[PDB]
């Protein structure tokens, strides 16, 4: 089996599907099909055909024959590619045009920017010389290019007869009647689509199967005897993808789309907001199938505790009544968008309303890369821009932030060219304008000068850490496999033996021994999402979103199953219940303790969700967290031993320029009782010393050359500046253990007597 | 899919029976008198001109089966069971406020007969601080005083029994032990040699245990272990067996794939029963959750718990 969640997105290869390719002819009403492809299509040489494009756009052209066109090719020209909205490499479908429909009229009008420089009737110069007796097929809404000399005027197919498409026979009596098709109309063409949304595939698949399927193929649901949900609610960080995704789905499904912007509704006088809502719903019902996208729904339907006026609760109630009135099932779907899912009134998040919710969260590396590719598809990038590096460096960047980053890169490119650009002149040199290109350094500078927005939001992603990055801890990994991986990859195994596992683990040990890394590594092994939460972050949550922060992170973990919810730095929240119970500063630790235990109680029934903790202070750890049904498994992470420290050094320096004479194993003997953090700080000090050394070396070399320029560039060239043993010796000189010999036997004692904390002392 | 009404109080008869609980014969015998008789036979007490008490407190080492006894006695009497934990009560005040404890008690009244169990009294029933103060503990003080107030009005409802459970009898507020409240005191001891065999059997009553595993043998070696430790031993053993049979199946499939001509021999996946080796390995890492110094103290409290309403 496989994960069939992302199955609707898959394109089903068919004999009628041909890949896009360049044509041998620039004819706009004629393409060229390979003879074999035509035979599969039952077509013949020079036969009109309908090409199915993207965004519900299609054109009509006569297919020729040529053996150079490989089987998975169609050989269309640039104009057809633009009309279909398909770039090279897309997979269009081909259908026949048996009804050639020799048209009596083919209304043709020009575009203003393609007419600049025409001093004669366009009908007698462009249209008639190429259409009369040519029998060129024409598809309404497609821009065919024409030439009548030096100027090239492109006309849109305004109004054919038949209306859809026809063939331009000699009987087509028509001329150019005015210029009403100015180029600015392109703002509503090629606007949005599936290809314009990147970084979301699971959410996009969910939206498509909840919106497009009920509206295009309701027969499936009717036969299965299930009524599909009518309420969808997109939510996520501001600027992520919501309004784009809604419009993309609406345009791709080809259903009547009505946008109800919250500010627009609330900016009108009382009695017009409700009137507009009623009109929108009525029009959607009349023109079914339909979609009603309510952007910024939080403004028109905020939490009832926050809304003050009566003409706001009235609008909320009107919206609720209208949604309740949609149970007629007139192929109408109401989709929402709100960055504040909790700010929404609870009534909306109920059956018969917005009951199905999709979280358009922060994208991962591949998503950011795809977003950047989408946004830079039009910019004049140079041949040395590496978007992979930028995507790796852009952590916490939503799509809007990436678009702003591209814009800032372009601006920085302009600033570099400001020296050769004079602002006083009302016009800029054409050659200078066309020679501006965005380089990688511009992007790096823009990224340095740009800041992320969704850097505080919880991130649900598979960590990149593997077992290799962690040195030693073989037994800990061996037991973690049993505790986590087996009940996830093989859940039925436990049911076979009639015994359920435990969904809780606690890591206790000296600081810097690799407790945070183990959680990430085990998540990576099981390919399960990882949610990182720190005690300091939890403590500020109560002074803020309050009760709905811990509940929210746990709900997110539930929605993201399988998951590994890690609570680092339990030394603060899990502080043992004070004997003199009191205070509000610790009344937040008591909250993050009791409310957290309450959620732990309800989490054992979810399955495939494991709650892992980490504490450097097992003495103060609340004994309640150790209860069965909670973090009861206790795993001790010891200080690395002689063998483990070699692995730790190697991992810390797995990508370092270390010299050939450095004995990694030698340091292990001298560094005993040092945590992994100290072992990494040793390497950091060594790297800093090497940087100092090679900085001084390069400075001395350049100063030697400048102290008599006649001195030529000798064979001496900048070297690796590898980390010599001297640097490691100097680092070990200042290196100091972060765990004392008196603070290790105590950890051993707690390893012995930790779970006994639920009783007396 | 995720549930929605998973935080709401559930008023249902638990599925736990006396069989799931090992040992504790005397505790069950006295619980019958304390609970079942005044419910099934209410007129009996009126016949003798003496009313019973609607309060019980379970105090003992953790993992000895205090939560299970309440559910079992509810199941025996076919009475509804309402489970409330101290951590849940503490967050109620920062929320619905006064109308959470009142609401659970009203629900218990409406659901009579009922067994209102307050697990984890170690937090709400924290002894009234000598230096009374603070708002973090001002929630424990609330869930204490407001709870006692409801207990006072609950003795007239009849067929409603309030049971508590505390692993820290030292800090238990002396007010909860007053007559008209949780005044009956029942001590749940650590299981003895005979009880541990029953606990193992119950934990493994639906397990594939092999024919050579001596359940009684483990009982001798595991002394001072709570029932939770006895169940974690079985959990470790099951995990080891899962590892063993996972590796066995992987090796078998890899053997077949390392030359597909090798046919499917008579060897087929077996029960993968829990062999004695798994139990030995589990006992290797098994560690008591109750120390020998933290059992004599429970005995001392069994002796001198109800004397907490006076001085120290
Ligand atoms: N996944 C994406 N792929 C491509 N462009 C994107 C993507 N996400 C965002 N953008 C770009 O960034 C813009 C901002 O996103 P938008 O769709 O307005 O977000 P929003 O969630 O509706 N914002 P708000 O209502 O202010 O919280 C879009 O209009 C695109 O130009
Ligand atoms: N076993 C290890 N192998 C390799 N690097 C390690 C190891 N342990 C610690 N480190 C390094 O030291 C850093 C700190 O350790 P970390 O994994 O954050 O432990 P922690 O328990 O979260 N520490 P603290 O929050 O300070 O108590 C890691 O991110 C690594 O760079
Ligand atoms: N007498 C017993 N017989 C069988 N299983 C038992 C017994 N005592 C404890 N257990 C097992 O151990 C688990 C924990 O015991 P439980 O009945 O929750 O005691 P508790 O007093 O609520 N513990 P705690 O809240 O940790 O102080 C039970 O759910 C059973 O799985
Ligand atoms: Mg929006
Ligand atoms: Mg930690
Ligand atoms: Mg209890």
């Amino acid at each position: 089996k496989k994960d069939f969640s992302t199955a609707i997105l898959e394109r089903k290869k068919s004999p009628n599907r041909l890949v896009v390719d360049e044509a041998i002819n620039d004819d706009n009403s004629v393409v060229s099909l390979h003879p074999a492809t035509m035979e599969k299509l039952q077509l013949f040489r020079g036969d009109t055909i309908l090409i199915k494009g993207k965004k519900r756009k299609d054109t009509v052209c006569i297919a020729l024959a040529d053996e150079t066109c490989e089987e998975p090719k169609i050989r269309m020209n640039k104009v057809v590619r633009s009309n279909l909205r398909v770039r090279l490499g897309d997979v269009i479908s081909v259908h026949q045009c048996p009804d050639v429909k020799y048209g009596k009229r083919v209304h043709i009008l020009p575009v203003d920017d393609t007419v600049e420089g025409v001093t004669g009737n366009l009908f007698d110069a462009y249209l008639k010389p190429y259409f009369l007796e040519a029998y060129r097929p024409v598809r309404k809404g497609d821009l065919f290019l024409v030439r009548g000399g030096m100027r090239s005027v492109e006309f849109k197919v305004i109004e054919t007869d038949p209306a859809e498409y026809c063939v331009v026979a000699p009987d087509t009596e028509i001329f150019c009647e005015g210029e009403p098709v100015k180029r600015e109309d392109e703002e509503r063409l090629d606007d949005v689509g599936y290809d314009d949304v990147g970084g979301v595939r699971k959410q996009m698949a969910q939206i498509r199967e909840l919106v497009e399927l009920p509206l295009r193929h309701p027969q499936l649901f009717k036969s299965i005897g299930v009524k599909p949900p009518k309420g969808i609610l997109l939510y996520g960080p501001p600027g992520s993808g919501k309004t784009l995704i809604a419009r993309a789905v609406a345009n791709e499904t080809g259903a009547f789309f009505f946008c109800i912007n919250g500010p627009e509704i609330m900016s009108k006088l009382a009695g017009e907001s409700e009137s507009n809502l009623r009109k929108a719903f009525e029009e959607a019902e009349k023109n079914a199938p339909s979609i009603i996208f309510i952007d910024e729904i939080d403004s028109i339907a905020p939490k009832r505790e926050k809304t003050n006026g009566e003409v706001e609760r009235r609008i909320v109630s009107q919206l609720l009544t209208l949604m309740d009135g949609l149970k007629s099932r007139a192929h109408v779907i109401v989709m929402g968008a709100t960055n504040r899912p909790n700010s929404i009134d609870p009534a909306l998040r109920r059956f018969g309303r917005f009951d199905r919710e999709i979280d358009i969260g922060v994208p991962d590396e591949i998503g950011r890369l795809e977003v950047l590719r989408i946004h830079t598809k039009n910019m004049k990038l140079a041949e040395d821009v590496d978007l992979e590096r930028i995507s790796k460096d852009t952590h916490g960047y939503v799509g809007a932030d990436l678009a702003a980053l591209c814009t800032e890169a372009a601006l920085q490119c302009i600033r570099e060219k400001m020296d050769v650009i004079d602002l006083e002149d009302d016009s800029i040199d054409a050659e200078i304008l066309n020679s501006m290109a965005v380089t990688n350094e511009h992007f790096h500078t823009a990224l340095g000068n740009s800041n992320p927005s969704a850097l505080r939001e919880t991130v649900v992603e598979v960590p990149n850490v593997s077992w290799n990055d962690i040195g030693g801890l073989e037994n800990v990994k061996r037991e973690l496999q049993e505790t986590v991986q087996y009940p996830v990859e093989h859940p039925e195994k436990f049911e076979k033996f009639g015994m359920s596992p435990s969904k809780g683990v606690l890591f206790y040990g000296p600081p810097g021994c690799g407790k945070t890394l183990l959680a990430k590594a085990i998540a990576n092994e099981c390919q399960a999402n990882f949610i990182s939460v720190k005690g300091p972050e939890l403590l500020t949550m109560w002074f803020g979103e309050s009760e709905a922060n811990v509940r929210e992170i746990f709900d997110k973990a539930r929605q993201s199953a399988p998951c590994v919810l890690f609570f680092d730095e339990l030394d603060s929240i899990a502080t043992q219940r004070g004997g003199g119970s009191g205070g509000d500063g610790g009344g937040a630790a008591d909250r993050v303790l009791n409310q957290l235990l309450t959620e732990m109680d309800g989490m054992n029934a979810k399955k495939t969700v494991f709650i892992i903790g980490a504490t450097n202070r097992p003495d103060i750890i609340d004994s309640a967290l150790l209860r069965p049904g909670r973090l009861d498994q206790l795993i001790y992470i010891p200080l690395p031993d002689e063998d483990s420290r070699l692995n730790i050094f190697k991992a810390a320096l797995r990508k370092s320029p270390i010299a050939k004479d450095v004995d990694i194993g030698a340091l292990a003997k001298y560094t005993q009782g040092f945590s992994g953090a100290d072992i990494t700080e040793i390497c950091q000090r060594a790297c800093k010393y090497a940087i100092r050394e090679n900085i001084e070396k390069d400075i001395e070399k350049e100063k030697r050359r400048s102290e008599n320029p006649e001195a030529m560039e000798e064979d001496g060239v900048d070297e690796v500046s590898e980390i010599k043993a001297a640097h490691f010796e100097e680092s070990m000189k200042y290196a100091r253990r972060s765990v004392s010999d008196a603070d290790i036997r105590k950890y051993q004692a707690f390893a012995q007597t930790l779970q006994q904390s639920r009783g007396f002392g």
